[PDB]
């Protein structure tokens, strides 16, 4: 669904170059249900290609300079197949300082050049967003009061800044705590939190797996008071046992969504999806990335299910998600976490009231500090072309 009209035979890659940046995310992210301690660190690793004299960043995975060097002197239009899909080979490397590239070179968003029928040009876009910061912050405390007076303090700094809807980690009894203290410590913490978010806040429990269908039907009931939105990761996906949750919470009445999708997924999700026992998928933003999305997105949507793209690990993809939801009819939310990475300004972006505003400036609005970037470059990065 990208407009590639306008773009002439005579464009060509001139230049590709590569740099990590580098930065930090505003509270260190502690365990989750299955790994340790994720950090405060961050980093995105950004290509800035030339194109026709003008310049596009992104992200960019998978790219070597050997690799580079042989899509210097293409043109751009041969990148593309006559769909106006960019070609899988290139998407990974590219799409994003490519796609950035075309709203420079055209002076549009990208969301109007993917725009789909439910938002019409030339209104701004407005995305719901959730906190997807709520870690483990609080297992080096033993007193149950004292971890949720924590947890419920992460939660206000989140709120503070405009977030509304929050997502937290579960599932402390599948490996760092015994398992049932930590069962109940996930309660006492997604009680606690949906304290501070209030009535209108949706809450999002997400274990990575560390329940089993008996604990997860534990949880629900112990939380039907709360205002919960969806599910996530309860345990690695699997046909029957959801199949009974959605039976089960049916016949309770409880409206609670199942998301999946996220890591190394079950080749048959999607179609466990079609049949009901799914609803909301959560394939990476990066990998398998945006080009991809727009096609899955539109299956999706013709499907009736859900999208929410997972972005956790690379900023990024925050923006990039940003911009996903004018090509997705039923896109569900921006995961959002609060980082500052030197020489990226989003400053464009505002969080308010639980949504992400995408502004309407060229290609991804996300302005690289070029002089940054070219010292990066050359520092530890490398360059194909001239
Ligand atoms: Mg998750
Ligand atoms: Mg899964």
């Amino acid at each position: 669904s990208l407009n590639i009209t306008g773009i002439q035979s005579d464009w060509k890659v001139e230049k590709i170059e590569f740099a990590k940046l580098t930065g930090e995310r505003a509270r260190s992210a502690g365990a989750n249900g299955r790994i340790g301690v994720h950090g405060k660190s961050c980093t995105v690793d950004i290509a800035r290609i030339t194109i026709d004299g003008q310049t596009g960043y992104g992200s960019s995975i998978h790219m070597t300079p050997e690799w580079a060097e042989d899509v210097i002197g293409r043109r751009l239009l041969d990148l593309f197949d006559d769909r106006g899909r960019l070609r899988e080979a290139y998407r990974l490397q590219l799409e994003y300082p490519v796609l950035d590239w075309l709203g420079q070179r055209q002076g549009k968003p990208v969301y109007d050049l993917v725009s789909g029928a439910h938002l019409e040009t030339g209104a701004s876009l407005v995305v719901p967003c959730y906190d997807t910061s709520l870690y483990f912050d609080d297992l080096h405390l033993a007193d149950e009061r004292a971890a949720v007076a924590l947890m419920q303090e992460e939660a206000m700094q989140g709120y503070a800044k405009g977030q509304r809807h929050f997502k937290i980690k579960v599932g402390r009894g599948g490996r760092h705590m015994p398992l049932w203290e930590g069962t109940k410590r996930d309660i006492a913490i997604v009680r606690g939190i949906s304290e501070v978010a209030g009535p209108a806040g949706k809450i999002m429990i997400d274990a990575n797996n560390a329940y089993n269908l008996n604990l997860t039907k534990e949880v629900l009931a112990a939380l039907s008071d709360v205002n919960l939105y969806w599910l996530e990761a309860a345990f690695h996906e699997d046909e029957a046992l959801y199949e009974d949750l959605k039976e089960w919470l049916g016949q309770r009445g409880q409206n609670v969504l199942i998301a999946d999708g996220e890591g190394l997924a079950s080749p048959h999700l999607i179609e466990w999806a079609t049949r009901g026992r799914v609803d909301v998928l959560q394939y990476d933003i990066i990998w398998p990335g945006f080009t991809h999305w727009m096609e899955l997105g539109e299956k999706l949507d013709a499907h009736g299910l859900r999208s929410a793209p997972h972005c956790y690990g690379n900023a990024y993809g925050i923006y990039a998600s940003g911009h996903l939801s004018a090509a997705v009819r039923n896109f569900e939310f921006v995961e959002y976490d609060d980082i500052t990475i030197e020489g990226m300004d989003v400053s464009g972006y505002r969080i308010e009231n639980g949504e992400i505003h995408v502004p309407a400036t060229p290609g991804f609005g996300i302005v690289f500090d070029d002089e940054l970037v070219t010292y990066l470059i050359n520092r530890s990065g490398w360059s194909e072309g001239h």
